[PDB]
């Protein structure tokens, strides 16, 4: 029973052997067979074996192309970040600014320390994040997990459309320093993410679990009723922030866990997750998808008051994995309901 695993919703680390981590699909399958996706996010440690890159030491002449200063206002635990995008700069250029003891990583012993740091300081002194940035750091031989090809199903858009969605379904690159920021968010039409850290400093997530998103979207529509009126999925935007004080004030239930260097992590459909970067850091991310994100992707509620955001046509999916449905969906009458405990049908085997 889907109820039976992981009943807390808590976020799990999986350490994969190298054969299992040779099958990307198959081991996000099984993953989901141990309830790892009722949390909304998990770590995966790929095996010491296992390198995407043997030096980075080249990079420092990659152009960022629009690095965006991170203005942040609000109090009381609730932020708005508004995007200032600055001139064009490189690697170099970036970790010089990061590493600057204007910009750089204030010192602490534990993490709840620099944790606290951060809500405090978050609306002061704006960082520059480097994101983004369109490409990849991956040797062009590495057939493991490799973000720019991972083949999964999510590759019928492009095959039959034709359509690339910058970061979505190609990978982007993010270059960071100390308290930037992303907002409480899921992924566009909620698909899935997969989250790598080339190097540099921790990366620190917050997580909300997907069978308890729509509490947190009543939270924020309480709290942003301006923005709630104007948009039909404001969080959308991605500049909403939430300290987990607030979370926690209002018993949405939510967990933590921090990203090291070559650590991999994953969120899942409906998934609302926020963070930071602790200092200068690199890490790739694109979306991806399964069987069971078709319903998701069906149901997803999408920002209504932009004309530049992300729309998936569902279409081809329902054809081809739900054609008993594909007449009724289309009459607008599938009123098929979502379990988020359920694992994905590829689990059959591990299930
Ligand atoms: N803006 C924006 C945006 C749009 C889609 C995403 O998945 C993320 C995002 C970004 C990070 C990150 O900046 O490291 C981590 C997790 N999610 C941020
Ligand atoms: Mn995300
Ligand atoms: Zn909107």
């Amino acid at each position: 029973e889907s109820e039976t695993l992981n009943p807390s919703a808590r976020i799990m680390t999986f350490y994969p052997t190298m054969e299992e981590f040779r099958n990307f699909s198959r081991y996000i399958a099984y993953i989901e067979s141990q309830g790892a996706h009722r949390a909304g996010l998990a770590k995966v440690v790929p095996p010491k074996e296992w390198k995407p890159r043997a030096s980075y030491d080249d990079i420092d002449d990659l152009v960022i192309p629009a690095p965006i200063q991170q203005l942040v206002t609000g109090q009381s635990g609730l932020f708005t970040q508004y995007n200032i995008q600055k001139k064009a700069m490189t690697v170099r250029e970036f970790r010089k600014i990061a590493n600057s003891d204007k910009y750089c990583t204030p010192r602490y012993s534990e993490f709840e320390e620099l944790e606290r740091k951060y809500w405090k300081n978050l609306t002061f002194n704006p960082p520059i994040y480097g994101a983004d940035v369109n490409g990849t750091l991956y040797e062009k031989h590495v057939d493991e997990w490799n973000i720019g090809r991972l083949r999964t199903i999510l590759d019928l858009v492009e095959k039959e459309s034709g359509i690339t969605i910058e970061g979505v379904n190609t990978p982007y690159l993010y270059f960071g320093m100390w308290k930037t920021s992303f907002a409480w968010h899921t992924e566009d039409m909620d698909l899935y993410s997969i989250n790598y850290l080339h190097f540099g400093e921790p990366k620190s997530w917050y997580s909300v679990p997907p069978e308890h998103g729509k509490r947190l979207e009543r939270l924020a529509k309480g709290f942003f009723p301006g923005s709630a009126q104007s948009c039909e999925a404001f969080l959308r935007h991605k500049m909403t922030l939430i300290s987990p004080l607030m979370l926690k004030k209002y018993g949405i239930p939510f967990d933590k866990v921090t990203q090291e260097a070559g650590e991999f992590m994953i969120t899942f459909p409906y998934g609302y997750h926020a963070g930071f970067n602790h200092g200068f850091n690199c890490a790739e991310s694109t979306n991806f998808a399964t069987r069971r994100w078709i319903e998701y992707g069906k149901q997803a509620v999408l920002c209504s008051c932009r004309k530049d955001m992300v729309k998936i046509s569902m279409d081809v999916f329902v054809r081809k994995f739900q054609p008993e449905r594909y007449k009724l969906w289309k009459a607008g009458k599938d009123n098929t309901v979502i379990d988020h405990t359920l694992p994905t049908p590829e689990a059959a085997e591990f299930l």
